[PDB]
């Protein structure tokens, strides 16, 4: 009757905490976290850790205000130190690092990350270490430090090479690798591969990250000038399933590429604002995607001519003439176009390629 009534209390605490979460009662849930503390000592350190972790997670999905969220985390941490519950403290610190990242609180995510890593590296069971090295990578990347983002991910992968990681950890690792090979726009081909691995590992387990990975497969293909592969990849028995605005956006960008049309590229970006410019990773690449679309559309217009007025080219792409003349001279200077400009009579001569 006593091992049982302790079990029923566990259920009850979680049920009520879950209810406070759904009804949006943050303060009530904060109090429940404090009030349950003595009860936690009549159960194993591990049962208690599950329980505390579960409530704190509930608290952090409530939009309570970064300030109140970070303070609640520090309090449970400080409590965990004051109780010598080590594994629990460490994993509450890991959660808080995740919170700092999510909240754009980057330098404190690093500061806390550095502390925790010193401990975690001097211990067995490396699963948590992977998590923290991956967060370190994610946060260096957000701070625009690719060397240190790559180096943190390398550590994560090497640590994960030892363990047999669950698919969501593997997926997330394959997703960062993809993000980082693509970040400097130097290796979209291997980035594509990592995204494909990520997609395969996430599929039927986490369908939001599966969708993200597929999306980035398509992005890579586009960036590679291989945008005609996009229809085949989408058509595939498994991809079909993932229909929606995200895939429609990439398909629409792929079409713009195919038609070498800046106007269609612009119509995509603003029809699919949420799926394109608001995707931190697509956004990172739209600048150079724009250049390529501009260039390809200009090639399309020039193609029928051995000699063409710049005014004609500018009217066709519906852009002011100085911009178009500037683009053309740059394309010629960087050997992207085999031709020459008569700047005074406004003519571009095109060489027999």
């Amino acid at each position: 009757n006593d091992e049982e009534r302790i079990r029923i209390k566990e259920q009850g605490i979680l049920q009520q905490g879950e209810l406070y979460k759904q009804e949006g009662k943050a303060k009530e849930l904060a109090d429940l976290i404090k009030v349950t503390r003595p009860f936690l000592s009549s159960i194993s350190k591990a049962k208690a850790a599950k329980l505390v972790r579960s409530l704190v997670d509930m608290f952090l999905d409530m939009d309570a205000g970064t300030g109140i969220e970070v303070q609640l985390c520090k309090d449970c941490i400080e409590w965990a130190k004051q109780e010598k519950r080590t594994f629990l403290r460490q994993s509450l610190e890991a959660r808080l690092i995740a919170l700092y990242f999510d909240t754009a609180l980057y330098t404190e995510a690093l500061a806390l990350g550095a502390q925790l890593l010193r401990e975690l590296k001097k211990l067995d069971d490396k699963n948590l270490l992977v998590e923290v090295q991956l967060l370190e990578s994610k946060t260096y990347h957000a701070l625009s430090n690719l060397p240190k983002a790559r180096a943190a991910l390398t550590s994560a992968r090497t640590t994960a090479n030892a363990i047999y990681c669950p698919p969501k950890v593997q997926g997330a690792l394959d997703l960062q690798s993809g993000i980082l090979h693509a970040a400097d726009e130097r290796d979209f081909k291997t980035a594509f591969s990592y995204f494909y691995e990520a997609f395969e590992g996430f599929d039927s387990v986490d369908s939001v990250k599966a969708l993200t990975s597929l999306k980035y497969m398509l992005l890579c293909k586009i960036m590679l000038g291989q945008s005609d592969d996009v229809n085949q990849l989408v058509s595939g028995k498994l991809a079909i399933t993932y229909s929606g605005r995200d895939i429609d956006a990439m398909k629409s960008v792929a079409e713009a590429s195919h038609k070498r049309s800046l106007a269609d590229f612009q119509a995509a970006l603003k029809e699919y604002k949420k799926e394109l410019a608001e995707d931190v990773i697509v956004q990172a690449h739209l600048g150079t995607l724009y250049d390529t679309m501009l260039e390809q559309n200009l090639c399309r217009i020039i193609e029928p001519y051995s000699r063409v007025q710049v005014a004609h080219v500018a009217e066709s792409i519906q852009l002011p003439m100085p911009q178009v003349e500037k683009k053309l001279s740059q394309m010629i200077l960087d050997k992207k176009f085999s031709g020459i400009l008569d700047q005074g009579e406004g003519v571009l001569i095109v060489f027999e390629e």
